[PDB]
């Protein structure tokens, strides 16, 4: 919107030109002359853009307020003459370029611009922080070096790829870092989740729908990557189809006969035993030879347990900064519990674990240690729960456990169970009996 | 980039130059000359960049009917105009209309190549922040909308005071999307996570031999999460910002003046600590300008079954777990606990259940016992032989302590409300009070 602006040139009808009609827009306008007044005025305070003259030189200031602000977009003035440089300057780090002479309009709009897409890149970094999604792969161990070297061979060519590994293991990850070191990381990367779209709508999600408009996931990633996220997942007529797109790149929308063709990348994830579905009949062969180009093993948590205090340390982080929690100290026998277990939901599973200690010593010392007693059990019927109960029943279930647990404190010995409870004998004979016990 | 780019001219030399130099770039380019040939090239597929002249003469519709019927069916697709020399007002016109840039005839290739590119960039980094990105209908948190609605436009300093997890800094950011500062920074400072010795530093920055929070949230919002950790000489610099707009920096003498609206939070008895001496009186006051009550989760139970399925949602759409149907008896117990950790130990929680269920029955009810120890253990349960006070206790003795605190738990799941209470645990409501009464509870 309303942004502090800093126009650097050597003519002061081009830096009052600039600052005027950016000021009457609504910004706030500083100027320099040079690379000294310049480099003083983001020294006073820096700006959230600049307006840097490429003949002053501009291109080596341009080198230097990128070096120590390299979130500080700058936009070139450029003479009349030269649109060479200018293109120049594009390539070295500046974001656009305006010419000699501008429309007020014009001058106007590229600052627009140049902030908004500036806003975008700290939106997402922002956003980053909260939904502790980044793109990076925390792991020192050989199955992590492995993985991130696979990752690195297999992202810049056009294959097919298969990503295998348990649930929680950092598959979507993976896909997203192929992405990322492809020829398609300015493309698009779309996800398509079985386990969590509804069958009645699988096709229009995948296909959309003939005409505001419902574009589906293969059309959206027309240009760049689409994410079959767990293939397991996909029903016999939904693989039917897939089938039928790989062979092709053709498809038409739900309710209408127009047959799009698409240009994308795909990378599929399972963490099922797909060879073990077809001799169930469960998934098509066909469809599996066709996915299967070239397959990427990500590794169980079980596989990388050194990776484990590393990670807490990593997700400690990302929750100081969610929560605003400061990070703990996990004891030596909290540590060996949380190394030793399987984890089946693998790295989803250690930050859920991580992120509730931290919630839970949230109020306590900052020394002291989080101890094994508050690791979870894993590391009756719903319409048996007292919770769940009226009080009739639930007073009655409540009865019949105490009864049961001072029988087992006293080792079945009824007559001293009684005594201790406040009953005589046979009445709790009686009781135990009308409970079903 | 290697984009599928529409270029709409009705100049056919305009057309095969705009397409050629694209092309030629590594883009796929495909044209059209009027508008019905444009939109016949939309529904073949949806193109990732529009180029549209906005003259389009021998039409159905003008560039800018045109330009309208493009962003009807497709918001998110970015359109370049193609103008003429000294038509700017025009051009101007379809920005405001929805175009995202214009290209003025006659232009260098270089040009176009930037404009394509820059508009392709804006349009990823929208599709990465809508990826990435208030629930409850109780009045507590119709009162917050409401609350928020009224204070974001004014440029009044804000207190948010609540409990941890309750949703302080999601109220801040509340704030500040509806607020003339919408398009500026949102900064924050994690108090509790900075050192007392390195505060000012985060907030301040260095003098070089280093850009403070302060700095970077001009023309914005400075969110000061936890204004309680911070020092005395921390509290006296941030005065002289509320004061003067202005601060020095970490071992300098040198002024920089900043234009920022700051809101604070605590989760702290900041008033007990005027009382003992640690904060400052006046600052207190001043931070204090409009204050924003954030309510504790155990004081607005009603929500809890909204949360627990906007939270599955989420976590469904993060982790691509199938949301699943939470049983009576998990509900019972989520609703009735007190949440110190608020709506993050509830979100940590539901997250818990979806993980610990991955791969099970879909029909299969979500149970109570995955629940951990500090929610299960605070509330009424069967008893076992470690249950040490019970296990003390007769049968009477214990029977008439369990009626206390089933009806005492069932009482917080329905917000205090006796007649709802009454409905659930089988009783009358007149007769559920004369035994509450009767058991003092
Ligand atoms: N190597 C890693 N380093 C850091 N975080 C990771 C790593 N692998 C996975 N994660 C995180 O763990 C969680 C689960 O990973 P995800 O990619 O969704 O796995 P999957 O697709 O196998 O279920 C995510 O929050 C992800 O960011
Ligand atoms: N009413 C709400 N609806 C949905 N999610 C909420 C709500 N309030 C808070 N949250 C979520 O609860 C969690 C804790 O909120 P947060 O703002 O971080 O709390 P605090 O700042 O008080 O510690 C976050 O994940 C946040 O998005
Ligand atoms: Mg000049
Ligand atoms: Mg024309």
């Amino acid at each position: 919107m309303a942004a502090d602006i800093l126009v650097v040139d050597d003519e002061v009808d081009i830096r009052d030109l600039v600052a005027g009609i950016l000021s009457d827009e609504g910004h706030e306008t500083r100027t320099a002359f040079d690379a000294d007044s310049a480099l003083a005025a983001i020294n006073d305070r820096a700006p959230r853009l600049v307006f840097l003259d490429i003949w002053l030189d501009g291109l080596a200031l341009l080198d230097e307020i990128k070096k120590q602000h390299p979130e500080l977009p700058v936009v070139m003035i450029s003479g009349h003459g030269n649109i060479e440089t200018a293109v120049s300057a594009i390539r070295r780090g500046a974001y656009d370029f305006i010419e000699k002479p501008f429309k007020a309009d014009r001058l106007i709009l590229v600052a627009e611009r140049a902030l908004e897409t500036s806003k975008l890149k700290r939106e997402v970094s922002d956003l980053r922080k909260r939904t502790g999604d980044q793109l990076e792969l925390v792991g020192t161990s050989l199955a992590m070096n492995q993985l991130r070297q696979t990752i690195e061979r297999v992202a810049p060519t056009n294959s097919r790829i298969m990503i295998t590994g348990p649930s929680g293991a950092g598959k979507e990850l993976v896909a997203r870092a192929i992405h990322a070191q492809s020829s398609r990381a300015n493309g698009p990367f779309v996800t398509v989740n079985a386990a969590t779209i509804t069958p009645e709508r699988m096709e229009i999600e995948l296909f959309g729908t003939e005409m505001e408009r419902k574009v589906g996931a293969l059309e959206e990633a027309h240009g760049g990557i689409l994410y079959l996220d767990e293939v397991a997942d996909m029903p016999r007529e939904t693989q039917n189809k897939i089938l039928r797109v790989l062979v092709d790149q053709q498809f038409e929308r739900v309710g209408g006969t127009k047959r799009v063709k698409v240009d994308v990348r795909i990378i599929s994830s399972t963490a099922q035993n797909l060879e073990g579905m077809i001799a169930e009949g469960t998934f098509r062969e066909d469809l599996f030879h066709r996915l299967s180009v070239v397959p990427v093993q990500v590794p169980a948590l079980a596989a990388r347990r050194e990776d484990i205090p590393s990670l807490v340390e990593f997700f400690m982080k990302q929750i100081a900064e969610q929560a605003g929690i400061k990070p703990r100290k996990i004891g030596p026998d909290a540590m060996a519990v949380l190394q030793a277990h399987s984890w089946p939901g693998n790295l989803r599973q250690l930050r859920n674990n991580v992120e509730r200690l931290m919630i839970l010593t949230r109020g306590d010392d900052p020394d002291e240690l989080v101890t094994a007693d508050l690791l979870p059990a894993e590391i009756t019927e719903s319409d048996q729960h007292i919770m769940a109960l009226p009080l009739r029943e639930a007073r009655e279930r409540f009865e019949k456990e105490y009864l049961i647990a001072q029988i087992n404190r006293f080792g079945g010995n009824i007559s001293r169970t009684a005594e201790f409870v406040g009953m005589e004998r046979s009445a709790l004979h009686r009781k135990l009996k009308s409970l079903g016990v």
